[PDB]
Protein backbone atom coordinates (compact mmCIF):
# COMPACT_ATOMS: atom_id res chain seq x y z
CA UNK A 1 0.00 0.00 0.00
CA UNK A 2 1.01 3.68 0.25
CA UNK A 3 2.20 5.18 3.54
CA UNK A 4 2.57 8.91 4.22
CA UNK A 5 4.76 10.99 6.55
CA UNK A 6 4.35 14.65 7.52
CA UNK A 7 6.35 16.93 9.84
CA UNK A 8 6.11 20.49 11.14
CA UNK A 9 8.34 21.66 14.01
CA UNK A 10 6.81 24.93 15.24
CA UNK A 11 3.28 26.12 15.98
CA UNK A 12 2.69 28.05 12.74
CA UNK A 13 2.93 25.91 9.59
CA UNK A 14 0.57 25.07 6.71
CA UNK A 15 0.13 21.44 7.76
CA UNK A 16 -3.17 21.07 5.91
CA UNK A 17 -1.66 21.49 2.44
CA UNK A 18 1.00 18.93 3.36
CA UNK A 19 -1.42 16.31 4.66
CA UNK A 20 -3.70 16.98 1.68
CA UNK A 21 -0.63 16.60 -0.55
CA UNK A 22 0.17 13.21 0.96
CA UNK A 23 -3.53 12.36 0.60
CA UNK A 24 -3.49 13.55 -3.02
CA UNK A 25 -1.00 10.93 -4.21
CA UNK A 26 -2.69 8.03 -2.41
CA UNK A 27 -1.61 8.00 1.25
CA UNK A 28 -3.97 5.60 3.03
CA UNK A 29 -2.33 6.32 6.38
CA UNK A 30 -0.28 9.36 7.38
CA UNK A 31 2.16 9.65 10.28
CA UNK A 32 2.16 13.29 11.42
CA UNK A 33 4.85 14.67 13.72
CA UNK A 34 5.32 18.05 15.40
CA UNK A 35 9.79 8.51 17.09
CA UNK A 36 6.72 9.00 14.89
CA UNK A 37 9.17 8.71 12.01
CA UNK A 38 10.55 5.53 13.59
CA UNK A 39 7.00 4.19 13.73
CA UNK A 40 6.51 5.21 10.11
CA UNK A 41 9.68 3.43 8.99
CA UNK A 42 9.11 0.28 11.05
CA UNK A 43 5.52 0.16 9.80
CA UNK A 44 6.37 -0.02 6.10
CA UNK A 45 7.01 -3.49 4.72
CA UNK A 46 8.37 -4.87 1.47
CA UNK A 47 6.33 -3.70 -1.50
CA UNK A 48 4.94 -0.54 0.10
CA UNK A 49 5.52 3.05 -0.96
CA UNK A 50 6.84 5.62 1.50
CA UNK A 51 6.04 9.21 0.57
CA UNK A 52 6.86 12.71 1.77
CA UNK A 53 6.13 16.13 0.32
CA UNK A 54 9.83 16.98 0.47
CA UNK A 55 13.17 15.67 1.79
CA UNK A 56 13.42 18.54 4.28
CA UNK A 57 10.30 17.05 5.88
CA UNK A 58 12.19 13.78 6.14
CA UNK A 59 15.12 15.58 7.75
CA UNK A 60 17.72 18.33 7.57
CA UNK A 61 20.79 16.18 8.14
CA UNK A 62 22.77 14.99 5.13
CA UNK A 63 24.15 11.88 6.84
CA UNK A 64 20.90 10.85 8.55
CA UNK A 65 18.71 11.56 5.52
CA UNK A 66 21.01 9.46 3.37
CA UNK A 67 21.02 6.73 6.04
CA UNK A 68 17.22 6.71 6.04
CA UNK A 69 16.96 6.52 2.25
CA UNK A 70 19.38 3.60 2.45
CA UNK A 71 17.23 2.05 5.19
CA UNK A 72 14.19 2.21 2.91
CA UNK A 73 16.33 0.82 0.10
CA UNK A 74 17.37 -2.12 2.29
CA UNK A 75 13.75 -2.85 3.15
CA UNK A 76 12.77 -2.58 -0.51
CA UNK A 77 10.30 0.20 0.16
CA UNK A 78 9.76 2.67 -2.66
CA UNK A 79 10.56 6.21 -1.55
CA UNK A 80 8.63 8.95 -3.31
CA UNK A 81 8.53 12.73 -3.02
CA UNK A 82 5.22 14.27 -4.07
CA UNK A 83 7.12 17.31 -5.35
CA UNK A 84 9.35 14.92 -7.33
CA UNK A 85 6.99 12.53 -9.12
CA UNK A 86 8.48 10.68 -12.11
CA UNK A 87 11.82 11.13 -10.31
CA UNK A 88 12.38 7.41 -10.76
CA UNK A 89 12.57 7.41 -14.57
CA UNK A 90 14.14 10.58 -15.96
CA UNK A 91 15.59 8.82 -19.01
CA UNK A 92 14.68 5.13 -19.34
CA UNK A 93 18.08 3.64 -18.50
CA UNK A 94 17.50 2.27 -14.96
CA UNK A 95 21.21 2.62 -14.12
CA UNK A 96 21.25 6.34 -14.92
CA UNK A 97 17.89 6.55 -13.16
CA UNK A 98 19.44 5.11 -9.97
CA UNK A 99 22.41 7.47 -10.24
CA UNK A 100 20.13 10.49 -10.70
CA UNK A 101 17.93 9.33 -7.82
CA UNK A 102 21.04 9.46 -5.66
CA UNK A 103 22.14 12.85 -6.97
CA UNK A 104 18.79 14.54 -6.53
CA UNK A 105 18.36 13.07 -3.08
CA UNK A 106 21.82 14.35 -2.11
CA UNK A 107 21.45 17.86 -3.58
CA UNK A 108 18.21 18.03 -1.62
CA UNK A 109 19.70 16.68 1.60
CA UNK A 110 22.52 19.20 1.39
CA UNK A 111 20.01 21.99 0.76
CA UNK A 112 17.82 20.81 3.64
CA UNK A 113 20.83 20.80 5.96
CA UNK A 114 22.44 24.07 4.90
CA UNK A 115 19.18 25.94 5.61
CA UNK B 1 9.81 16.20 -39.08
CA UNK B 2 12.24 13.74 -37.49
CA UNK B 3 15.87 13.69 -38.60
CA UNK B 4 18.34 11.13 -37.33
CA UNK B 5 22.11 11.10 -37.22
CA UNK B 6 24.22 7.96 -37.18
CA UNK B 7 27.97 7.64 -36.83
CA UNK B 8 30.38 4.71 -36.66
CA UNK B 9 34.15 4.57 -36.45
CA UNK B 10 34.37 1.23 -38.28
CA UNK B 11 32.02 -1.23 -39.99
CA UNK B 12 32.38 -3.97 -37.38
CA UNK B 13 30.27 -1.77 -35.12
CA UNK B 14 26.62 -2.81 -35.32
CA UNK B 15 25.47 0.09 -37.51
CA UNK B 16 22.23 -1.72 -38.40
CA UNK B 17 21.13 -1.63 -34.76
CA UNK B 18 21.75 2.11 -34.58
CA UNK B 19 19.92 2.80 -37.85
CA UNK B 20 17.00 0.60 -36.80
CA UNK B 21 16.93 2.45 -33.49
CA UNK B 22 16.76 5.79 -35.29
CA UNK B 23 14.15 4.41 -37.70
CA UNK B 24 12.08 3.06 -34.81
CA UNK B 25 12.04 6.34 -32.88
CA UNK B 26 10.84 7.90 -36.11
CA UNK B 27 13.76 8.85 -38.34
CA UNK B 28 12.33 9.86 -41.72
CA UNK B 29 15.87 10.58 -42.87
CA UNK B 30 19.18 9.50 -41.38
CA UNK B 31 22.52 11.17 -41.95
CA UNK B 32 24.97 8.28 -41.76
CA UNK B 33 28.68 8.88 -41.24
CA UNK B 34 31.77 6.69 -40.99
CA UNK B 35 34.08 8.85 -38.92
CA UNK B 36 35.68 9.53 -35.54
CA UNK B 37 33.61 11.41 -32.97
CA UNK B 38 36.63 13.51 -32.05
CA UNK B 39 35.60 16.68 -33.92
CA UNK B 40 33.05 18.24 -36.29
CA UNK B 41 35.46 20.00 -38.67
CA UNK B 42 36.09 16.52 -40.08
CA UNK B 43 32.35 15.78 -40.04
CA UNK B 44 30.59 17.52 -42.95
CA UNK B 45 27.70 15.06 -42.78
CA UNK B 46 26.96 16.30 -39.26
CA UNK B 47 27.13 19.83 -40.65
CA UNK B 48 24.64 18.93 -43.38
CA UNK B 49 22.40 17.28 -40.77
CA UNK B 50 22.50 20.36 -38.53
CA UNK B 51 21.93 22.82 -41.35
CA UNK B 52 19.09 20.64 -42.64
CA UNK B 53 17.07 20.72 -39.42
CA UNK B 54 14.85 23.73 -38.83
CA UNK B 55 12.62 25.08 -36.10
CA UNK B 56 9.99 22.40 -35.51
CA UNK B 57 12.10 19.42 -36.55
CA UNK B 58 13.41 16.69 -34.27
CA UNK B 59 17.06 15.65 -34.21
CA UNK B 60 17.69 12.11 -32.99
CA UNK B 61 20.83 10.17 -32.12
CA UNK B 62 21.28 6.84 -30.34
CA UNK B 63 23.80 8.32 -27.89
CA UNK B 64 25.56 11.62 -27.19
CA UNK B 65 28.83 9.88 -28.00
CA UNK B 66 27.45 9.33 -31.50
CA UNK B 67 27.16 13.10 -31.63
CA UNK B 68 30.78 13.43 -30.57
CA UNK B 69 33.56 12.84 -28.06
CA UNK B 70 34.28 16.48 -27.28
CA UNK B 71 32.64 18.26 -24.32
CA UNK B 72 32.74 21.84 -25.65
CA UNK B 73 31.71 20.76 -29.16
CA UNK B 74 28.84 18.57 -27.99
CA UNK B 75 27.59 21.28 -25.64
CA UNK B 76 27.87 23.89 -28.39
CA UNK B 77 25.93 21.55 -30.69
CA UNK B 78 23.17 20.98 -28.13
CA UNK B 79 22.91 24.73 -27.59
CA UNK B 80 22.95 25.20 -31.37
CA UNK B 81 19.93 22.91 -31.62
CA UNK B 82 18.20 24.70 -28.75
CA UNK B 83 18.77 28.08 -30.43
CA UNK B 84 17.26 26.83 -33.71
CA UNK B 85 14.42 25.37 -31.64
CA UNK B 86 15.07 21.81 -32.80
CA UNK B 87 14.20 18.96 -30.47
CA UNK B 88 17.26 16.88 -29.61
CA UNK B 89 16.36 13.31 -28.70
CA UNK B 90 18.53 10.45 -27.59
CA UNK B 91 16.78 7.15 -28.27
CA UNK B 92 18.66 5.47 -25.43
CA UNK B 93 17.24 8.22 -23.22
CA UNK B 94 13.59 8.05 -24.36
CA UNK B 95 12.00 9.70 -21.30
CA UNK B 96 14.45 12.61 -21.04
CA UNK B 97 12.37 15.17 -22.94
CA UNK B 98 9.22 14.20 -21.07
CA UNK B 99 7.65 17.21 -19.38
CA UNK B 100 7.12 15.88 -15.85
CA UNK B 101 5.61 18.82 -14.00
CA UNK B 102 8.44 21.04 -12.77
CA UNK B 103 10.24 22.87 -15.65
CA UNK B 104 13.11 24.04 -13.43
CA UNK B 105 14.06 20.55 -12.33
CA UNK B 106 13.50 19.26 -15.87
CA UNK B 107 15.90 21.72 -17.52
CA UNK B 108 18.37 21.20 -14.68
CA UNK B 109 18.16 17.45 -15.36
CA UNK B 110 18.75 17.90 -19.09
CA UNK B 111 21.75 20.16 -18.62
CA UNK B 112 23.20 17.80 -16.06
CA UNK B 113 22.69 14.53 -17.97
CA UNK B 114 23.91 16.00 -21.22
CA UNK B 115 27.03 17.41 -19.60
CA UNK B 116 27.87 14.20 -17.70
CA UNK B 117 27.50 12.23 -20.93
CA UNK B 118 29.45 14.83 -22.91
CA UNK B 119 32.37 14.49 -20.54
CA UNK B 120 32.06 10.67 -20.41
CA UNK B 121 32.08 10.49 -24.19
CA UNK B 122 35.07 12.82 -24.37
CA UNK B 123 37.23 11.15 -21.72
CA UNK B 124 36.91 7.88 -23.65
CA UNK C 1 40.99 44.69 -11.82
CA UNK C 2 38.59 43.18 -9.29
CA UNK C 3 34.95 44.26 -9.25
CA UNK C 4 32.52 43.06 -6.62
CA UNK C 5 28.74 42.93 -6.56
CA UNK C 6 26.66 42.99 -3.40
CA UNK C 7 22.92 42.62 -3.04
CA UNK C 8 20.53 42.53 -0.10
CA UNK C 9 16.76 42.30 0.08
CA UNK C 10 16.55 44.25 3.36
CA UNK C 11 18.91 46.07 5.74
CA UNK C 12 18.59 43.56 8.57
CA UNK C 13 20.70 41.23 6.43
CA UNK C 14 24.35 41.49 7.44
CA UNK C 15 25.47 43.59 4.46
CA UNK C 16 28.71 44.57 6.21
CA UNK C 17 29.84 40.93 6.24
CA UNK C 18 29.19 40.62 2.52
CA UNK C 19 30.99 43.87 1.69
CA UNK C 20 33.93 42.92 3.91
CA UNK C 21 34.02 39.54 2.17
CA UNK C 22 34.15 41.23 -1.23
CA UNK C 23 36.75 43.70 0.05
CA UNK C 24 38.86 40.88 1.48
CA UNK C 25 38.88 38.84 -1.73
CA UNK C 26 40.05 42.01 -3.41
CA UNK C 27 37.10 44.19 -4.42
CA UNK C 28 38.50 47.54 -5.56
CA UNK C 29 34.95 48.64 -6.29
CA UNK C 30 31.66 47.16 -5.13
CA UNK C 31 28.29 47.65 -6.80
CA UNK C 32 25.87 47.55 -3.89
CA UNK C 33 22.16 46.97 -4.44
CA UNK C 34 19.09 46.78 -2.22
CA UNK C 35 16.78 44.61 -4.29
CA UNK C 36 15.20 41.20 -4.82
CA UNK C 37 17.28 38.58 -6.63
CA UNK C 38 14.24 37.57 -8.68
CA UNK C 39 15.24 39.33 -11.91
CA UNK C 40 17.76 41.66 -13.58
CA UNK C 41 15.32 43.96 -15.40
CA UNK C 42 14.71 45.49 -11.97
CA UNK C 43 18.45 45.50 -11.26
CA UNK C 44 20.17 48.36 -13.11
CA UNK C 45 23.09 48.30 -10.67
CA UNK C 46 23.84 44.74 -11.79
CA UNK C 47 23.63 46.01 -15.37
CA UNK C 48 26.11 48.78 -14.59
CA UNK C 49 28.38 46.26 -12.87
CA UNK C 50 28.27 43.90 -15.86
CA UNK C 51 28.81 46.64 -18.43
CA UNK C 52 31.65 48.02 -16.31
CA UNK C 53 33.70 44.82 -16.29
CA UNK C 54 35.90 44.14 -19.29
CA UNK C 55 38.14 41.37 -20.57
CA UNK C 56 40.80 40.90 -17.89
CA UNK C 57 38.69 42.03 -14.93
CA UNK C 58 37.42 39.84 -12.11
CA UNK C 59 33.78 39.79 -11.04
CA UNK C 60 33.19 38.69 -7.46
CA UNK C 61 30.07 37.87 -5.46
CA UNK C 62 29.66 36.21 -2.07
CA UNK C 63 27.15 33.69 -3.44
CA UNK C 64 25.37 32.86 -6.70
CA UNK C 65 22.10 33.71 -4.96
CA UNK C 66 23.46 37.24 -4.55
CA UNK C 67 23.73 37.23 -8.33
CA UNK C 68 20.11 36.13 -8.58
CA UNK C 69 17.35 33.62 -7.89
CA UNK C 70 16.61 32.71 -11.49
CA UNK C 71 18.27 29.70 -13.18
CA UNK C 72 18.13 30.90 -16.80
CA UNK C 73 19.14 34.46 -15.85
CA UNK C 74 22.03 33.38 -13.64
CA UNK C 75 23.28 30.95 -16.28
CA UNK C 76 22.96 33.60 -18.98
CA UNK C 77 24.90 36.00 -16.74
CA UNK C 78 27.68 33.48 -16.10
CA UNK C 79 27.91 32.81 -19.84
CA UNK C 80 27.84 36.57 -20.44
CA UNK C 81 30.88 36.92 -18.18
CA UNK C 82 32.62 34.00 -19.88
CA UNK C 83 32.01 35.56 -23.31
CA UNK C 84 33.51 38.89 -22.20
CA UNK C 85 36.37 36.89 -20.68
CA UNK C 86 35.74 38.18 -17.16
CA UNK C 87 36.65 35.96 -14.23
CA UNK C 88 33.61 35.15 -12.10
CA UNK C 89 34.55 34.38 -8.51
CA UNK C 90 32.40 33.35 -5.59
CA UNK C 91 34.17 34.17 -2.33
CA UNK C 92 32.32 31.37 -0.54
CA UNK C 93 33.74 29.07 -3.22
CA UNK C 94 37.39 30.25 -3.12
CA UNK C 95 38.99 27.15 -4.67
CA UNK C 96 36.52 26.76 -7.56
CA UNK C 97 38.56 28.58 -10.20
CA UNK C 98 41.73 26.77 -9.18
CA UNK C 99 43.30 24.99 -12.14
CA UNK C 100 43.86 21.52 -10.69
CA UNK C 101 45.36 19.56 -13.58
CA UNK C 102 42.53 18.24 -15.73
CA UNK C 103 40.70 21.04 -17.64
CA UNK C 104 37.83 18.76 -18.72
CA UNK C 105 36.92 17.77 -15.18
CA UNK C 106 37.45 21.37 -14.02
CA UNK C 107 35.03 22.91 -16.52
CA UNK C 108 32.58 20.07 -15.88
CA UNK C 109 32.81 20.88 -12.16
CA UNK C 110 32.20 24.59 -12.73
CA UNK C 111 29.19 24.02 -14.95
CA UNK C 112 27.76 21.54 -12.49
CA UNK C 113 28.29 23.56 -9.30
CA UNK C 114 27.03 26.75 -10.87
CA UNK C 115 23.91 25.06 -12.20
CA UNK C 116 23.11 23.27 -8.92
CA UNK C 117 23.47 26.57 -7.07
CA UNK C 118 21.49 28.44 -9.72
CA UNK C 119 18.59 26.06 -9.27
CA UNK C 120 18.93 26.07 -5.46
CA UNK C 121 18.88 29.86 -5.41
CA UNK C 122 15.87 29.93 -7.72
CA UNK C 123 13.75 27.32 -5.94
CA UNK C 124 14.08 29.38 -2.75
CA UNK D 1 51.22 6.30 5.69
CA UNK D 2 50.19 5.90 2.04
CA UNK D 3 49.01 2.55 0.66
CA UNK D 4 48.62 1.74 -3.05
CA UNK D 5 46.44 -0.68 -5.01
CA UNK D 6 46.82 -1.78 -8.65
CA UNK D 7 44.82 -4.19 -10.83
CA UNK D 8 45.05 -5.61 -14.34
CA UNK D 9 42.84 -8.54 -15.39
CA UNK D 10 44.34 -9.88 -18.62
CA UNK D 11 47.87 -10.64 -19.82
CA UNK D 12 48.43 -7.46 -21.86
CA UNK D 13 48.18 -4.24 -19.83
CA UNK D 14 50.52 -1.32 -19.12
CA UNK D 15 51.00 -2.23 -15.46
CA UNK D 16 54.28 -0.34 -15.17
CA UNK D 17 52.74 3.10 -15.71
CA UNK D 18 50.11 2.25 -13.10
CA UNK D 19 52.56 1.07 -10.45
CA UNK D 20 54.81 4.04 -11.25
CA UNK D 21 51.73 6.26 -10.92
CA UNK D 22 50.96 4.86 -7.48
CA UNK D 23 54.66 5.28 -6.67
CA UNK D 24 54.59 8.85 -7.98
CA UNK D 25 52.11 10.12 -5.39
CA UNK D 26 53.83 8.43 -2.44
CA UNK D 27 52.78 4.77 -2.27
CA UNK D 28 55.18 3.10 0.17
CA UNK D 29 53.56 -0.29 -0.41
CA UNK D 30 51.49 -1.42 -3.40
CA UNK D 31 49.07 -4.34 -3.57
CA UNK D 32 49.06 -5.61 -7.16
CA UNK D 33 46.37 -7.98 -8.44
CA UNK D 34 45.89 -9.78 -11.75
CA UNK D 35 41.51 -11.16 -2.12
CA UNK D 36 44.56 -8.96 -2.72
CA UNK D 37 42.09 -6.09 -2.51
CA UNK D 38 40.74 -7.57 0.73
CA UNK D 39 44.30 -7.63 2.05
CA UNK D 40 44.76 -4.04 0.90
CA UNK D 41 41.59 -2.88 2.67
CA UNK D 42 42.20 -4.83 5.88
CA UNK D 43 45.78 -3.54 5.92
CA UNK D 44 44.90 0.15 5.98
CA UNK D 45 44.28 1.66 9.40
CA UNK D 46 42.90 4.94 10.68
CA UNK D 47 44.91 7.88 9.38
CA UNK D 48 46.28 6.18 6.27
CA UNK D 49 45.68 7.11 2.65
CA UNK D 50 44.36 4.54 0.18
CA UNK D 51 45.12 5.35 -3.44
CA UNK D 52 44.28 4.02 -6.89
CA UNK D 53 44.98 5.35 -10.37
CA UNK D 54 41.27 5.14 -11.18
CA UNK D 55 37.95 3.85 -9.80
CA UNK D 56 37.70 1.25 -12.57
CA UNK D 57 40.84 -0.27 -11.05
CA UNK D 58 38.98 -0.42 -7.76
CA UNK D 59 36.05 -2.12 -9.48
CA UNK D 60 33.43 -2.06 -12.22
CA UNK D 61 30.38 -2.58 -10.02
CA UNK D 62 28.38 0.47 -8.93
CA UNK D 63 27.04 -1.14 -5.75
CA UNK D 64 30.31 -2.79 -4.69
CA UNK D 65 32.47 0.22 -5.52
CA UNK D 66 30.17 2.43 -3.48
CA UNK D 67 30.20 -0.14 -0.66
CA UNK D 68 34.00 -0.11 -0.66
CA UNK D 69 34.23 3.69 -0.61
CA UNK D 70 31.83 3.57 2.33
CA UNK D 71 34.02 0.91 3.96
CA UNK D 72 37.04 3.20 3.70
CA UNK D 73 34.89 6.05 5.00
CA UNK D 74 33.89 3.95 8.03
CA UNK D 75 37.52 3.14 8.76
CA UNK D 76 38.47 6.80 8.35
CA UNK D 77 40.93 6.05 5.57
CA UNK D 78 41.43 8.78 3.00
CA UNK D 79 40.60 7.55 -0.49
CA UNK D 80 42.51 9.21 -3.30
CA UNK D 81 42.57 8.79 -7.07
CA UNK D 82 45.86 9.82 -8.67
CA UNK D 83 43.94 10.97 -11.74
CA UNK D 84 41.70 13.02 -9.41
CA UNK D 85 44.07 14.91 -7.10
CA UNK D 86 42.57 17.95 -5.35
CA UNK D 87 39.25 16.11 -5.70
CA UNK D 88 38.71 16.69 -2.01
CA UNK D 89 38.49 20.50 -2.14
CA UNK D 90 36.88 21.76 -5.34
CA UNK D 91 35.43 24.86 -3.68
CA UNK D 92 36.36 25.33 -0.01
CA UNK D 93 32.97 24.52 1.53
CA UNK D 94 33.59 21.04 3.02
CA UNK D 95 29.89 20.15 2.73
CA UNK D 96 29.81 20.82 -1.01
CA UNK D 97 33.18 19.08 -1.19
CA UNK D 98 31.67 15.93 0.38
CA UNK D 99 28.69 16.09 -1.97
CA UNK D 100 30.93 16.46 -5.01
CA UNK D 101 33.16 13.64 -3.77
CA UNK D 102 30.07 11.45 -3.80
CA UNK D 103 28.93 12.63 -7.23
CA UNK D 104 32.28 12.16 -8.93
CA UNK D 105 32.75 8.77 -7.34
CA UNK D 106 29.28 7.73 -8.55
CA UNK D 107 29.62 9.07 -12.12
CA UNK D 108 32.86 7.14 -12.24
CA UNK D 109 31.42 3.95 -10.77
CA UNK D 110 28.57 4.05 -13.27
CA UNK D 111 31.05 4.60 -16.10
CA UNK D 112 33.28 1.78 -14.84
CA UNK D 113 30.29 -0.57 -14.72
CA UNK D 114 28.64 0.37 -18.01
CA UNK D 115 31.89 -0.39 -19.88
Amino acid sequence: MIIGYARVSSLDQNLERQLENLKTFGAEKIFTEKPILQKALNFVEMGDRFIVESIDRLGRNYNEVIHTVNYLKDKEVQLMITSLPMMNEVTGNPLLDKFMKDLIIRILAMVSEQE
